[PDB]
């Protein structure tokens, strides 16, 4: 029931009790291990709250209070009459940090109490809802100084007023198959850059082309917005050896900005939440560049640095993936954007589960998503055994809107 | 009932249902995985399904399930049990769970050679220099002047769990390690341990950086017995770099023979304790973990010196590059000596197809992603895409904690 885990490099065993919390399923049973799959009324609601509003008045040392159990009558009072409650502001702010906190995916959580929280529960058009989204890109941008940050939409309803924002992230570059039946730009936006297209957008038909916002107030037809592009930081990506290297033509965008995820704080749904960090560095080096399915380039650069491309054994696309995920770290950190290596991410993420095992027994995290895609085990992450468990508040994914918008 | 997995570059789609036939525990249950966890004397009540089970397997396979030579077999081994308390294997039986046992083996990777393996039938051993001389036979017929052949060499099952057979060696092949008063580690870090048990029984250290070891061999639960491995049997290459040619210089060498010995073989509720095994090396067993890994020979820092690469920061990369440099010295210098070797990308492609072929025939393969991804490189191999199902089914090969912490010294 309690329960250990080892780091085979270093031998420190952690105990794990944070764990006997979880409420949510994995995906796992006694008899198979689910692990490397990608995705596994009134009464309802009032344990749900409960369980929140008490792990909350816990936090700031006044379980058991009389503010604590008001609360608890006054959220159990709006309930029974209204059918739903609403946050106060602090306990918003908890809940989203939590959130964060409890995100068993993400590498990046030594940060989870530094989040600046946008409270957009007063938005009621998808007009507001592109101004909401601006001043995030802005204030988390910061001219390249990256500040963490999520903008809170109103919570679910009935369900058929969700506010959702249809970009998977709010920034991410077009991608059009071409008559010799290619692919120009991002492949993985394809679908969405046709729907932009089919709601009216104009596409200037490029390979670093930055999508437009389709934002859905209310539950109404989403609406298109192009963000300024004075507010959108891009890197051009350049090699501090190789001259050549810009020739490419590569840029990424500085802001990563999750935007299709479901917040879940004490049983209300925020269906629209975009959280924004920075980036590590292999998330664009190696997925976004190099994926087969991506913009795939090692082809292309192997071929300029003149490696033997005729054996895999000579481990040519090993070596220019190297190069290339040197190049986008270089090209970042020149031009003063915040950006994090693996191998800085990774300490830092071991440093955070001591953290957490330490101050509050534990530290849900999944091992297939926190150790980087190249160079796994020079990670101390890879030595480290992980319990994989769900709490909440939490970020759930949803399915994309398209296929359950009504028009 | 049927389960999916995706492959995110293809969108190819499988149905697995051979997860059905699994009956072992995972370590997860529906609040939480163990996926990244590395670890998470029977009755005749527990023997006789476990019996049931295998021979009904067997027999499909050989397309004679309910025939009176699968009936006859039932009951002579039924009758055996309850008169003995145990029963024997036929040959045939043996050899088709042996390659079931690594046939369901989920961390490995090598599964598409599977069908071929040699096995030895050991299980006429008695002593420690018996089994010196079966292990010696099984390393020459394995190494095969550097083409590698998959083989397996099987001691007498378990009977009182007071008679094992064991080899105390993780690996037949591995190199001594020796703390020194200073703290430092000279040779095989991981092998300190094990180093101090061969001194205090008696081993000769030559105390240099790769000294092979000699096998510490328990026959019939007996103190176990100490061997030199013929050197003459023990394939090695150097490693050198096919542009830098200061690499030799590093002093690297390795072992061509990669032969587990410390798992345990599970068939038909039998247990075989001292199951040698090896096939080849994946180049980043050696380039990447045994080479990198900072518990290990740990030897990024100097070649990325010798490269002079930017050391004092991270975002260098000085880490990766040197790493990818090393990997590529140990695949050029095995494939320059002729020694079977297969780069990380060969083999995970081999294993999807592998994979694919085990769902159309089969209804499932049963893998580990956590050990099936290469320790570099991940995401630009095609594993690292492919949803995996992870399940236990029997015949198994089965961790067993070292022998030494157990045994009942008889002095
Ligand atoms: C501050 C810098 C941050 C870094 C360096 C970082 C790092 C990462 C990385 C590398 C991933 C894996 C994503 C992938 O492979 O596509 C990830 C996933 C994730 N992170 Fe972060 N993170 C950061 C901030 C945040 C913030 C601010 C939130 C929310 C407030 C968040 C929540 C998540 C979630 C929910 C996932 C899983 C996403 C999914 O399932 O698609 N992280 N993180
Ligand atoms: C023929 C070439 C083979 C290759 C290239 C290969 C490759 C591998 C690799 C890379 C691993 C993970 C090793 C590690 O990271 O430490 C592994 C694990 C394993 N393989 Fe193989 N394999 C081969 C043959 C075999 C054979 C002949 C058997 C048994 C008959 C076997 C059974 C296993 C088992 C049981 C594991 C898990 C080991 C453990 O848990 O400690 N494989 N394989
Ligand atoms: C099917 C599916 C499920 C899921 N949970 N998530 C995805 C999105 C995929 C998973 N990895 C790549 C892509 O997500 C990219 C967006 C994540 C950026 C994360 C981030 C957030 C903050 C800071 C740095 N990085 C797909
Ligand atoms: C704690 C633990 C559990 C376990 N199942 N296995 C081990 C042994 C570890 C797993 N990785 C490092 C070490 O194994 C080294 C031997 C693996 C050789 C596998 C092989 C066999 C045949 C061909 C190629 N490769 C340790
Ligand atoms: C199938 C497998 O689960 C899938 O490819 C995963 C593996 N690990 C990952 N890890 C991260 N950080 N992001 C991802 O998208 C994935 N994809
Ligand atoms: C903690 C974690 O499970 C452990 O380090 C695993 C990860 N994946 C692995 N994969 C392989 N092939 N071999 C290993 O030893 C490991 N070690
Ligand atoms: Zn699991």
């Amino acid at each position: 029931r309690f329960l250990k885990v080892k780091n085979w490099e270093t031998d420190v065993v952690l105990t794990d009790t944070l764990h006997l919390k979880s409420t949510l399923e994995t995906g796992c049973t006694e008899h198979i291990c689910m692990g490397s799959i990608m995705l596994p009324t009134k009464d309802q609601l009032f344990p749900l709250a409960k369980e929140f509003l008490d792990q909350y008045y816990s936090s700031i040392k006044r379980f058991g209070s009389k503010a604590h159990m008001d609360r608890l009558e006054e959220v159990n009072k709006e309930i029974e009459s209204t059918s739903t409650y609403q946050l106060k502001d602090t306990e918003l702010i908890y809940g989203a940090k939590h959130a964060w906190r409890n995100a068993s995916r993400c590498v990046g959580r030594i940060q989870w109490s530094k989040l600046q929280v946008f409270d957009a529960r007063d938005c009621t058009t998808a007009h507001g809802m592109f101004n909401y989204i601006c001043n995030h890109v802005k204030y988390a941008t910061n001219k390249g100084n990256l500040r963490s940050a999520i903008t809170i939409f109103p919570q679910r309803t009935d369900g058929k007023h969700d506010f959702r924002v249809w970009n998977s992230q709010l920034i991410r570059y077009a991608g059009y198959k071409q008559p010799d039946g290619s692919t120009l730009g991002d492949p993985a936006n394809v679908q969405f850059t046709e729907i932009c297209i089919q709601q009216g957008w104009k596409a200037p038909r490029g390979r670093f082309d930055v999508l437009p916002l389709l934002l859905q107030a209310n539950g109404n037809d989403p609406e298109l917005f192009q963000i300024p592009p004075e507010l959108v930081l891009e890197v051009p990506i350049r090699h501090p050896k190789f001259d050549w290297f810009k020739d490419l033509g590569l840029k990424w965008y500085g802001l990563p900005a999750v935007s299709n995820m479901l917040l879940e704080i004490g049983g209300l749904e925020f269906s629209a939440c975009p959280f924004s960090g920075w980036y590590m560095g292999t998330e664009i080096g190696v997925r976004d560049y190099c994926d087969n399915s991506r913009y795939n380039i090692l082809e292309e650069v192997a071929k300029k640095m003149d490696l033997d491309m005729r054996k895999t054994s000579s481990l040519w696309k090993d070596q220019a993936l190297v190069e290339i995920n040197i190049a986008v770290l270089y090209s970042f950190q020149s031009d003063k954007v915040t950006i994090v290596d693996h191998h800085s991410a990774t300490e830092s993420f071991i440093k955070h589960m001591e953290n957490e095992y330490r101050c509050r027994g534990g530290c849900p995290a999944d091992w297939v998503w926190i150790v980087p895609p190249m160079s796994g085990s020079i990670t101390p992450v890879f030595h480290q055994e992980m319990l994989n468990y769900r709490l909440t508040p939490s970020f759930e994914y949803q399915p994309d809107p398209w296929n359950t918008h009504v028009w």
